[PDB]
DNA sequence: GACATGATGCC
DNA sequence: GGCATTCATGTC
DNA sequence: GACATGATGCC
DNA sequence: GGCATTCATGTC
């Protein structure tokens, strides 16, 4: 139905594997030729199923009636998730060898910042995989189901999340702390506090960030790139970024990755996918 | 030249009249067929031309090259604007009466919350054309010529405008407290203290808005209307809702309102723009 | 065993009687000639007994051997609880036939700031009967009891009622909120920010009390009078007060009341035990 | 005049001696037989002499008639100043070795929180001569020279400091900073934010303490022994105490100490006279 | 990983 | 010594 | 109109 | 009485 246009080359199949290793039971769907999940939008709501044309570099969206007042929004939610807006050979012009491996790869971002806030807090300290279990069991319980799509349930709002019971939460599988730092986001969502969009200065953003309980310079760093989209921030404090540049302390890292500069989200992706990539042996 | 749905009726003679008496010169251009401006989503820039078509009941809208990347945002932004999502058959069955002779007004929303909140600023305590003109210079001088289409300009961005002298504002016409309080909402836009998007709790969302420097009642109402597209708002507060409820103090007028609930923001604009209006005895 | 002597007049059946219906069950006795209380000093422990000798001007004091090792600040706070360092002369000079009822008029302090606190806070709205009453029952529930005295028992410490549960101060007759305030002001005494001692600027230092929860003008006006014993303070919006000025709002009696600078604290109370007073409608 | 009763021993040499070597000229005069100073309590303002008697047990204690009114007041400063209170059987038993060659060690207080704040600071990375050239200084500026005893001067207060141009202090011989601190501490104190007193929460109010301007940890710890006569306070971060423990953390120093308790300020004053002393190597 | 705590230089 | 910043620890 | 100040009810 | 909220009122 609704097409959207995106420059070449595109890594759908990095994209699309990517977005599968944290797809979340029951609220998304992914398929080697699409992505398809639920979505709200206030209180309008239905599916959205995205289908990549390879051959016109092209994105076909789909959405049920229940979103259609809202199509528009639903579009720029798609378009900021998979990174349209990239332009593959500026960005890979300023990353030389650390990506031309793999020009298509793109910045995945999402759907929803407050959710994403949600998501990079459940992935503390464990694995994609159970972070995603773990979302999993936070949305069967506090999210809400769709009537015209019974297979579906749109991700827990800001006021269900904060109405929510710590011990409630906990039992799910988290440290009391996990949960009532979700709880707090809620209410920074519900009182307009957690920024929905990227902001002009990220830096200071995210200082306000980490004064948020629950949420370290790691939550805070990883957030901007995915729940903003912010795309020149590094990660020193990753765990995988660390095994990367073994033997290194946090700031000789940053200070290392400032050379990526204002790319550096998209420098981070490539060392995390280059896979035996130590820094360069001079 | 893509295109949005929109359902019956739109009265959008109403709508771009509304939108021609604040229209910024350089930045906006608003004719009987249609409307366009200069937009800005990042770092991206180009001009947006909106052409409804009652025959269809759709709204077309081209985009500038320099906007392609983002034009799923852009769609979205205009979406926004126009109130796209209106089910004028639901808010009208709801005031019943109130917007029996206007069943197709919108509410006018904005391109961008931050440049709604320096309009709300500028637009305190004089006339529309006043403001508009106040504005506009705001514009000239902190904003970002297009190359593509020198012609327009860009709507100052925070950046600009935060790191501007107070008396470099003064100059223009406006209060030195104006000048003053529009350093401070760039400022809260910059580290994401100005909700860009409509809050869950919009109550609460506005009286933090309050403490902002050069922001009342008023301004935060008025600024959760057009800035949020918040629905069931109103302006107890506002110059003309006075003169339509003789008399009745902002307490009054506010619970009288309270009649129109979910949809105060509808009812507002209608008694607004019906002159000759009064309430009843009951 | 101790004296401390003070300018005549000295009005101590006013003094006395004063500390009479004040006086808490349990911690003070109150007589014709003398008036005894528990009192802490720390981990020093004890009771006092203040005697005044009217022929010979000077006030006899006598300490349990508990508090032996600190009877300097013992006698200080005898002293301040009497204001034995008043000059009749002064205020009565600077007064005029206002205190020429009672030129022994005395401002009643008190022993210990965080007591009076806490005093000020109970004797909020309820009678002075009721007050008594009440405090008293707190005393009995968190003070600590004497061993050599066991009719006695010390007022209870900040260290006690910040550990206090407001369900459990909230049942013995005080509404949810007065109770947290009562733990509140606790706090404030551990970490220190909670003035024991008269602070140079008398007005910041209430200005900032009544950031305190549970602390209006009022209380915090009451507990600059009597805890820290200020000497020019007045209570224009206090009950009786009002009575002595009918038909003036607080801010005209105030007016009113700067004819008294800096001696207003003594003004207060000679009009407030001046039953038929009134102003000089001129 | 008056007398004071004390617990035997009292190293009286070491006490004079210890007051001495930090004497402000013009507010103090320290012989081998007594102590007198300037004291003023508001508007109050005299000279105090201390004479210890040696063979009663007690210090006569005699007062300019300026200083009568608040006689009892100063009777207890003095208490507070020269630790009457300490019952040296109970230090000493608990403390063992430490305090077994000098019993009577006392711990000098002050006559005067805030002054004693002015000192900490002052005293701060200089010797303890140039500290006291340096208050003098300070003091023959903002003081309040005596009519009665004009060799003498009573040492600033809040009010005046808060108010003095910091580059004027500058000039006295410390740097800006070091001012500031000075002007900052003398808001607190006319405002209540300094504890005039002992605190329930010892460790709470000195956390606080460090918030301030121009302190840190060292200051905020010397300020609760001299300033709130702490009795449990060490300084692990002092360079003679530092010299003491050779090769030790403050951590760790801080940990060996935590066997003096709760009187680990007397135990600071014993390491600190005792030149050849080191921890047990076990 | 969040978070409190312990271990160079500058001015 | 206060103060800023960057490692390095160590529970939870 | 923002924004100090003063001057009715619900706890 | 604390306290949040409301109706003038004067100012910039």
């Amino acid at each position: 139905m609704y097409t959207l246009n995106w420059q070449p080359p595109y890594d759908w199949s990095w994209m699309l594997g990517f977005l599968a290793a944290r797809a979340v039971s029951s609220v998304e769907t992914v398929a080697d030729s699409y992505y398809a999940r639920s979505l709200a939008v206030g209180e309008y709501r239905g599916v959205v199923t995205a289908i990549p044309d390879i051959a016109r570099h092209t994105l076909h969206i789909n959405l049920s009636a229940g979103l259609e007042p809202v199509a528009a929004e639903c579009l720029a939610k798609m378009s900021r998730l998979f990174d349209l807006q990239c332009n593959p050979q500026i960005v890979n012009g300023a990353l030389g060898r650390l990506g031309a491996a793999r020009p298509g790869l793109r910045l995945p971002g999402c759907v929803d910042a407050f959710e994403q806030g949600v998501r990079a807090i459940l992935g503390q300290l464990v694995s994609v995989a159970m972070a995603a279990k773990l979302t999993a069991r936070v949305a069967q319980l506090y999210g809400e189901r769709l009537d015209d799509f019974p297979e579906y349930i749109c991700f827990p709002t800001p006021q269900r999340l904060a109405a929510a019971d710590p011990q409630a939460l906990k039992a799910l599988g988290m440290p009391l702390k996990r949960a009532e730092a979700l709880i707090h986001l809620a209410n920074a969502a519900l009182e307009g506090t957690l920024p929905m969009t990227i902001p002009g200065d990220v830096e200071q953003a995210m200082k306000t960030l980490q004064t948020f309980p629950g949420i370290g310079r790691w939550t805070a760093n990883y957030f901007a790139l995915r729940g903003w989209q912010a795309k020149d921030v590094f990660l020193p404090d990753d765990y995988l970024i660390k095994q990367r540049f073994p033997g290194m302390t946090p700031a000789q890292i940053r200070r290392y990755a400032e050379r990526w500069k204002p790319w550096r989200s998209y420098a981070l992706l490539h060392i995390w996918y280059t896979e035996g990539w130590q820094p360069d042996e001079a």
